[PDB]
């Protein structure tokens, strides 16, 4: 049988397991179940040929470290990597060249409405921006314009607590009853509305609750970001290994994890002890592509279930539990957004020849978002080769676009790099992913990159990797709270969605840090404390609030928000306006 | 007693299906139509907003292309049954008839893209005003005109080829149907000229990446193209059918039991009756003010010889049956992209647009309304009221989800205001119709706000009535269907009439027709099934000239014989003169 049946080989599920077994594994039977042959889930890191030291993270890349106060930042991720003694690098968003005056990303590229400019042109030469925006909006970068909108709406939102940010109202409605665009088109011009869009991930928020998506002003090159050296996927992997490595235990390391298992159902049994018939199902991973194996059955019993799952995953499992109208109505509370990623690998970082180093360039061409990821010979004690990496698609948007189109015709073989002419074969240069990139896609993707960089012919790529997250079991890669949904409360309850039942969900989807690993961890850690009873770890400060304090249930006519330092705020809000004037 | 046939779904497809049958093989077999709701007509919906009793606000279907004199072209099926069932037809105007001397048509209709205002004429009159970086070659063509330049640029005459030949036309070493629509255009157009067409042309945010073989000869929507909507509203046809069905004298079953509404099919099952291998387990469904929800009661089971499913994609997807397990039918129900449809109507006591030299047609914008249509004025209608009450239709965007027309569906409801023209004739609680969806005090205010801007106005007269509707809800989960790419529509158009042969189940609907988003598409699919699989003949009102469905190319599109071109001496000549227009 089973006491604790964790379902999810993600940061959530890998974290859930480690903590418990490394605590009460000797006193409890704990088994993590995964649907693929890979631990990591939406975390995924691959080194490509020629680039042993340039990690192509198909999943999560960066986290925001903790502060001194250890109240701000992605504390859980910075400190967990702490205890797990995994290595960190500064995930670079701009140029540190020159070091007299780093041009950050100021000199990074922009290519909208068939006109090229820079991030510095926004402020330095707003005539160059080809958006007929209003006079009040002219002279702000888009990241700076978001903050204008916020304060316009209310000064200080950012510094409010979710509890308070829920009582905040705009033009009559609470702000969380506004989609992110049903707001923008009321406080911005349509030429500001269309603008921000084109120049965010078109998706951006697809009308995500405005209380979450408004203070999204940490995309700056001014904020810090750290990446795992061995790839982000090394955290959930290292979480799995240490799970089995627990000396001692009612179950043995070897039989502690169970891969290629798709939990198809959670039927209710009489067995008081284990009242959950967990109908799993065998699968097979053939070059990442996971597909069912017949035979049916595999009915393990459990006392407690932990679903380290996203929404679709929870959609797909059949239970009567889900027929509980709260869970039925609030499973919908979030929004699957499909994410798309395309890496291209050159013997050359040709971008360095045109001022660009790291960060991102944006365009109205289907590639939308090119990133500059690094060169091998640069990477600390790496191989001595100018082989460098370009994550030229970040584009995420639902439905059938141009990325979910050209992924057919003929596959891409590439070419063998000099470096690898005495080391690897041309049948392995382009790796074997769940999604095999085409000759076609790469040709066009190259054609687009070249236009973005205002060149005529760029050095061709040898290796590349397409991926996508529009496929079950994920539906999408990121989740975003819908409008008219009390995210404040759902964050608290989704952990124990029905009281009577010992069924638990934990993930980035039903967390405050949505589209972050910090989200998945927090939900996990908060739930192990408030329910499973595990005490707060040593590496996790007393300070760091895991999940934010909600508002009340009655916000029908709340007591007003008593401002404190209104002074500083308005002082600031004005001073901010002179940076566009 | 059991049923020989069960035409499930009361769409224009279903209603046509049961009619002809009973008409012919109805004394010969037990025919019964099954409806989900309190209303026949399906997507075809025709409400008369109060004060506008003669200005039909077709929420669903509206118009149809008249038949040509050779009868091989035009919505032939629709335009001959509109005569046969004898239904009143008026012109659907896309342009202004005034001035009688030199009719401007849609030329003067408005455009507001990228915060700059122009008209359809300003394309061919003064491109200088288009605020798009269209390359030299492309500068000087209207959205319609451009699509045709591209088409031609591909295989000159693509519009002239039968589906068979079209499918075989490759472009840049790929089958045209392997490309989507945009995927193609983002290789023939400048990325502005791409964006530009995505902001104006035909529908709206729609024009989704769909098989190029369907969406490239989609230029029909011009201001030279004639079009007609039924006087009584398009819902008239699939009701006169629904009536006429139960009105056939010769029948085993009387008219009172023939049309069984408020019956939603949940399971098609293989029974034991070797004569009725179809145990249909229905469920009771109640309709209060457009919102039909289930009555848990009891799953009523009726035995059927065959079930002619007149359902679109979700509607089908919603039945639990081992029949959908058939590997073909599993992977060929995803042959079509579901795309939602929204729509707002606003009623005014003055057609303020006339004051601004716009009559009928549409106007395009980078604002969320995206589109807007001027319908008509009650008293302009033939023997209408003596009111200046008029109708503006809109919210005709068309996109996946969470857009900006679903972002204002909540708040408080719009009650409107008793016009002077409906004083003591109807009450301010009854001015704004109660529909499935109730347009909010908020959605009206924003819509109007936006409409104002579109028309470069300071303030417009507030509307008195307003209805919002959507087709993003099951049992449809989408307005109209568009063929995906790397699919063989030609074949599926044939084999969706009978997905499984051994089994006597037939699916009919525009959802898998050539006329997708057209009433023709649903009539055609039904008729060509009645004829082939129910041996019903060509009726008197249908010419033999009109080929119902298009020629399926061979399965061997591997390296077939090359299409011997025709009057190039003509073709290439029309292709070259067509490029002198834009210069
Ligand atoms: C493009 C992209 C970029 C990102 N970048 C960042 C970033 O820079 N920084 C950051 O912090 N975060 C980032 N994220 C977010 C991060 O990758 C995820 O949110 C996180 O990995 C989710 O962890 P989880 O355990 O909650 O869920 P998952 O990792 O999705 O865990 C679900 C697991 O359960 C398995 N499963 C599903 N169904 C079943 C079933 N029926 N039975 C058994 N197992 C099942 C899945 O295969 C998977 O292993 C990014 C995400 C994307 C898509
Ligand atoms: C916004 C819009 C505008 C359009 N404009 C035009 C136009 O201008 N001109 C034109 O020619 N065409 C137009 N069309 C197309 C037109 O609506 C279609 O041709 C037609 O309505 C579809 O007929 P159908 O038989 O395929 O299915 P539908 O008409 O969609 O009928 C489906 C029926 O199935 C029923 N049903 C669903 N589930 C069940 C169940 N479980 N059991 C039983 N019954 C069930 C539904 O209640 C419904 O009655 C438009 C469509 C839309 C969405």
């Amino acid at each position: 049988p089973l006491d604790v049946a964790i379902i999810g080989g993600g940061v959530s599920g890998t974290y859930s397991a480690w903590r418990l077994q490394e605590a009460q594994g000797d006193h409890q039977r704990i088994q993590l179940f995964e649907y693929s042959d890979r631990i990591g889930g939406r975390l995924f890191s691959i080194n490509l040929p020629g680039l042993p030291n340039v990690v192509a993270e198909v999943g999560g890349m960066r986290w925001m470290p903790a502060t001194k106060d250890n109240t701000g930042g992605h504390v859980m991720v910075d400190k967990l990597v702490g205890e797990l003694k995994l290595e960190s690098k500064n995930f670079p968003m701009g140029s540190n060249l020159p070091d007299k005056d780093p041009v950050g990303a100021k000199d990074n590229l922009f290519y909208l409405r068939g006109e090229r400019f820079r991030l510095r042109d926004f402020t330095e030469a707003p005539d160059k921006i080809p958006y007929k925006l209003a006079w009040s909006e002219r002279g702000y970068g888009p990241e700076d314009l978001q903050v204008k909108v916020m304060h316009n709406i209310y000064p200080g939102f950012d510094k409010l607590s979710l509890a308070e940010q829920m009582q905040v109202k705009v033009f009559g409605k609470e702000i969380w009853r506004y989609g992110f665009w049903d707001l923008l088109y009321r406080v911005l011009s349509n030429e500001g509305y269309q603008f921000m869009k084109d120049a965010g991930y078109e998706a951006n928020v697809a009308n995500a609750s405005a209380v979450t998506q408004l203070p999204a002003t940490e995309y700056s090159d001014k904020t810090v970001f750290l990446t795992l050296k061995k790839g982000f996927q090394a955290l959930p992997l290292t979480l799995a290994k240490r799970f089995a490595e627990v000396p001692g235990g009612l179950i043995a390391g070897e039989q502690r994890i169970r891969m290629n298992r798709r939990l198809a159902s959670v039927q209710f049994s009489d067995d008081t002890e284990y009242p959950y018939r967990l109908h799993f199902q065998a699968t097979r991973t053939v070059d990442g592509k996971t597909s069912d194996v017949p035979g049916a059955e595999e009915i393990i019993h459990a006392r407690q279930v932990i679903l380290a799952l996203p929404r679709r995953s929870l959609e797909l499992i059949q239970s009567p539990l889900f027929d509980d109208p709260w869970l039925k109505e609030n499973i919908d509370s979030v929004l699957v957004q499909s994410a798309f990623k395309l890496f291209l690998a050159y013997e050359q970082p040709w971008w360095r020849s045109q001022g660009l180093v790291a960060g991102r360039s944006v365009t109205d061409l289907p590639i939308r978002q090119c990133y500059y990821m690094g060169t091998e010979c640069e990477q600390d004690g790496g191989e001595k080769t100018l082989n460098s990496l370009l994550m030229a698609s970040y584009n995420d948007i639902g439905t059938v676009p141009f990325w979910k189109g050209l992924e057919d015709g003929a596959p891409f073989e590439g070419y063998q790099p000099k470096s690898l002419q005495g080391r690897i074969d041309a049948n392995e240069v382009v790796p074997k992913m769940q999604y095999q990139i085409s000759e076609e896609m790469v040709r066009i993707a190259q054609r687009q990159v070249t236009s973005l960089h205002d060149q005529i012919e760029l050095p061709a790529p040898y290796s590349a990797v397409y991926h996508a997250w529009d496929a079950d079991p994920f539906g999408g890669g990121w989740h975003e709270w819908k409008a008219n949904y009390r995210l404040d409360l759902i964050i608290q309850r989704m952990r124990h969605p029905v009281q009577e039942q010992e069924v638990y969900i934990v993930g980035e989807a039903y967390s405050y840090g949505q589209g972050w690993v910090e989200g998945a961890l927090t939900t996990a850690e908060s739930t192990l404390q408030d329910f499973f009873g595990l005490p707060r770890p040593a590496w996790l400060p007393e300070a760091y609030q895991l999940l934010p304090a909600p508002a009340p249930v009655d916000i029908d006519n709340p007591p007003a928000l008593a401002c404190t330092d209104c002074k500083k705020t308005l002082t600031e809000v004005t001073e901010f306006a002179y940076t566009g004037i």
